[PDB]
């Protein structure tokens, strides 16, 4: 008949057990601050869909980052605000410091803790084996945390991971696509950037969960250990699934379609073809062999699964052998 329902393996009912006000972001009332407490210093390079600035809080001379919320549904604005407030103080989550409106313009803006504008994309193709493990483990802290708090990020990519490499600090940013997980809810599949979209988004399976973020993490990991940016390099959303099909194989893809009774968009009929599941060794060469190990491949393999239920949870990922020396070293500090 229709698609078969799905529920998250972990943290399934955490928002149900909360008070209504925790997740019911439409009912949130914002005390809007005054943007004249802040003065914009300079525009930060964040691509074409960004109004992000370094600024100075003139009450205490403290550096901050300001994000002007581009015209968008008021629904989205309260959602990002409520998520950031709910996650405030969590491991490697960017800290929302203030919420303000321009007196004249009335345009809302978010004020964050200062970070340097050095994202993971700029660093992540030049890391040692150890540093890939270290920063992957730091990202997993943020993901396990937000998932445990009933929230999925939905836009996990190198550009949304801010790194202070000198201080070995990491912050997960841009919660503008993040959503509260509710069992049985059918979500918008037009989320994330093409190269990091999970198969669920690509085949239009709407009843997804936290596991979406773990596919994204998998693409990031593959990119780093194989030095291939992006790992799945599609021309468009349809070809994106074909790129994945050529690595993961068509057998697991079609079993996944059958398991959830997904109605596959007719454009896929000719382009998917028939492909074996490729061994990861295929991608290893002399310029990346130092980043690739049995532990890394075993870990990667357990992230990049068509079936969202089969993927490691963030906490399961953190327990993998790949991270043992990171866990050991962390206990010593
Ligand atoms: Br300060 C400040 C000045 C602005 N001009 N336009 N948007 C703005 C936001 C802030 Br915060
Ligand atoms: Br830099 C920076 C960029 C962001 N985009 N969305 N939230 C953000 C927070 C910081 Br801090
Ligand atoms: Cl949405």
């Amino acid at each position: 008949s229709g698609p078969v329902p799905s529920r998250a393996r972990v943290y399934t009912d955490v928002n149900t057990h909360r008070p209504r006000e925790y997740w019911d972001y439409e009912s949130h009332v914002v005390e809007w601050g005054n943007q004249d407490d802040y003065q914009l210093v300079r525009k930060l390079g964040r691509g074409k869909y960004s109004e992000v600035f370094e600024a100075i809080n003139i009450t205490n001379n403290e550096k901050v980052v300001v994000k002007i919320l581009k015209p968008v549904k008021k629904k989205k604005i309260k959602r990002e605000i409520k998520i950031l407030e709910n996650l405030r103080g969590g491991p490697n989550i960017i800290t929302l410091a203030d919420i303000v409106k321009d007196p004249v313009s009335r345009t809302p803006a978010l004020v964050f803790e200062h970070v340097n504008n050095t994202d993971f994309k700029q660093l992540y193709q030049t890391l040692t084996d150890y540093d890939i493990r270290f920063y992957m483990y730091e990202i997993l802290k943020a993901l396990d945390y937000c998932h445990s708090m009933g929230i999925m990020h939905r836009d996990v990519k190198p550009h949304n991971v801010m790194i202070d490499h000198e201080h070995r600090k990491l912050r997960l940013i841009d919660w503008g696509l993040a959503e509260f997980y509710h069992p049985g809810q059918e979500y918008n599949v037009r989320v994330a950037s093409r190269y990091f979209k999970g198969p669920e988004l690509l085949v239009d399976y709407q009843m997804y969960d936290y596991s979406l973020d773990m596919w994204s993490l998998g693409c990031m990991l593959a990119s780093m250990i194989f030095r291939k940016e992006p790992f799945f390099h599609g021309h468009d959303n349809y070809d994106q699934l074909v790129r994945i099909a050529k690595v993961l194989g068509t057998e697991d893809l079609y079993d996944y379609i059958d398991k959830y009774n997904i109605e596959l968009d007719p454009r896929f009929n000719d382009i998917l073809g028939r492909h074996s599941r490729k061994r990861w060794e295929r991608f290893v060469h002399s310029e990346n062999q130092h980043l690739v190990s049995p532990e890394a491949l075993d870990f990667l393999d357990k992230l990049l699964r068509y079936d969202h239920q089969s993927r490691l949870t963030a906490r399961e990922a953190m327990e993998h052998p790949y991270f043992y020396t990171v866990v050991k070293d962390q206990a010593r500090m």
